[PDB]
């Protein structure tokens, strides 16, 4: 098994919401073989790749958040070599590495707001209202098709700050109504 290794960013770098693809298939597949990816990275939302899935995962205070599902225990590839994990675990389905070389990173949400903000791997923010703890409705039904790969991916608040990690969509006839995640509560409990 190979480490999981960063193939783009989704940028919320100006008063627009893009992804950005910053390597291909091919050198995605050499860089997960040894762990040494000299690559240009930036960004507090980024795009990372598997084998055979791709994912978000999402920087808050010095920390790469995502879902074990997608990042089971690898390593995340860097300029000086495979990183270990900080953070494992799979009940919460939360995996952890020390935020990237050229990163930023989100700050947790202190706001209270439950009017909230899904970034999804397509690049689309969607909004959501706080239903409790750790789930959040969708104000427009979408399929699964739309959400799947949006996993590790942040709820904002109206701020720009971390409320959570995308972990599931709660579905019922193949309709996304509403979505969980991790809150940022229980990632400084992790912490
Ligand atoms: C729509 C996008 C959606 C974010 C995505 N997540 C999923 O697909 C999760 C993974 C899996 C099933 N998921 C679901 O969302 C299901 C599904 C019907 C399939 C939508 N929904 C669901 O259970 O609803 C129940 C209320 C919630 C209860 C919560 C479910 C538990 C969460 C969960 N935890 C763990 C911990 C450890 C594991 O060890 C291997 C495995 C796990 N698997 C899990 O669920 C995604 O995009 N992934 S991804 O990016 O495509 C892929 C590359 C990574
Ligand atoms: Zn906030």
């Amino acid at each position: 098994k190979g480490s999981v290794v960063i193939v783009g960013r989704i940028n919320l770098s100006g008063d627009t919401a893009y992804a950005q693809q910053t390597r291909g298939e091919e050198g995605c597949q050499e860089t997960s073989q040894t762990g040494r990816d000299k690559n240009q990275v930036e960004g507090e939302v980024q795009i990372v790749s598997t084998a055979t899935q791709t994912f978000l995962a999402t920087s808050i205070n010095g920390v790469l958040w995502t879902v074990y599902h997608g990042a089971g225990t690898r390593t995340i590839a860097s300029p000086k070599g495979p990183v270990t994990q900080m953070y494992t675990n799979v009940d919460k389905d939360l995996v952890g590495w020390q935020a990237p070389q050229g990163s930023r990173s989100l700050t947790p949400c202190t706001c209270g707001s439950s009017d909230l903000y899904l970034v999804t791997r397509h690049a689309d923010v969607i909004p959501v209202r706080r239903r409790g703890d750790s789930r959040g409705s969708l104000l427009s039904p979408r399929p699964i098709s739309y959400l799947k790969g949006s996993a590790g991916g942040p709820l904002l608040c109206p701020a720009g700050h971390a409320v959570g990690i995308f972990r599931a969509a709660v579905s019922t006839r193949g309709v996304a109504k509403a979505v969980d995640f991790i809150p940022v509560e229980s990632l400084e409990t992790t912490m």
